[PDB]
């Protein structure tokens, strides 16, 4: 066991307390500690790519297997670093009009647990939308059913206002108010960075 | 001006006074008999069918006409004696699934302001559902977009929860959590009497 296998092996041990600061919590320093030697021993930490790392104690977490609740409280906590990390294009400053195609954020990801991950676990289905905004802030909250359709379609192909307003009109009631409404929860998306203009 | 037109122009100020308890409160005494004077004047007021009045007073108002936000809860507060009055069919208490099919109760109503009609006449876009529930109270709760479209497509066709969640089903995640948090929503209405099975 050289200098350098126990220089990335103390790597990893860091990186993993920085990403896994909230499940850290649920344990003890001894506990947390020989988790930690489980996953250095094992195969998935011989990984080439010191990146790969956060992911790969994950799944060496979801094989041992750790508790439903500790288990998806840890896949939040990645989703988080992956918005962090994810690389959004550079947008030009210009007038992206209603006519202008939108698609969701390469930084902005759709989670559902079974336990409260905001909180403490409770066993509560949850639904959240994890995204970094326009000052590189990670943010995420709770994603209703109309806003986790739109933001899948939208997924599936870039979307302009005045297509999804035009594409809802059949199914909505002839006073047009409704359109107002959505427009703000669009505009607001923009805002917050979840959409981003589709650019080709 | 006999004493059958005297009583029942009387009834009309009572009917109006009872239907229009918020409205009347924007105006002073002397302004809301006023507007009274002028309806009972009108040719609206001289039909056969006192269950006719308070809306004929609405479109008078309407015709003047009142402010948009005092008009707006004009709306409003009749569509409350809409739900209040509205026959619902009896339904057997018996075993429904959700292969059986829904429908909206005829005393549910989708209603959408320019003005805060729950409130204080604000300039805000408001989308609310009045209905009567169980315990033949009415009700009125804010509604967003999934919901209203949701009840406007039952509206069309009555619908069975194994439908509805059928027909989502390629418009969402693969993770299917969200069919748990959807029977839940369905299940309140099904509660709140909002829904009620469609009996052929
Ligand atoms: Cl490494
Ligand atoms: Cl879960
Ligand atoms: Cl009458
Ligand atoms: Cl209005």
């Amino acid at each position: 066991l050289n200098v350098y296998i126990r220089l990335i092996r103390n790597n990893i041990h860091s990186f993993i307390d920085r990403c896994y600061t909230e499940t850290r919590q649920y344990f003890d320093s001894k506990e947390w500690s020989r988790l930690k030697e489980g996953f250095v021993r094992d195969a998935r930490a011989q990984t080439p790519y010191f990146q790969e790392i956060p992911g790969e104690f994950l799944q060496y977490c979801q094989s041992l297997p750790l508790s439903d609740g500790i288990l998806a409280l840890m896949d939040f906590e990645y989703t988080q670093l992956l918005a962090e990390v994810a690389q959004i294009p550079d947008i030009p400053d210009i007038h992206y009009s209603n006519d202008s195609k939108y698609t969701p954020s390469p930084a902005a990801f759709i989670r559902q647990y079974r336990y409260d991950v905001t909180h403490d676990l409770q066993e509560a289905e949850t639904a959240l939308l994890i995204w970094r905004n326009a000052e590189d802030d990670v943010m995420y909250q709770t994603l209703d059913g109309f806003d986790m359709m739109l933001l899948e379609i939208m997924g599936s192909s870039a979307l302009s206002f005045d297509t999804l307003a035009q594409t809802l009109v059949e199914f909505m009631p002839k006073a047009d108010n409704w359109k107002n409404i959505l427009l703000g929860k669009w505009s607001g998306w923009i805002e917050q960075r979840i959409i981003i203009p589709s650019l080709s």
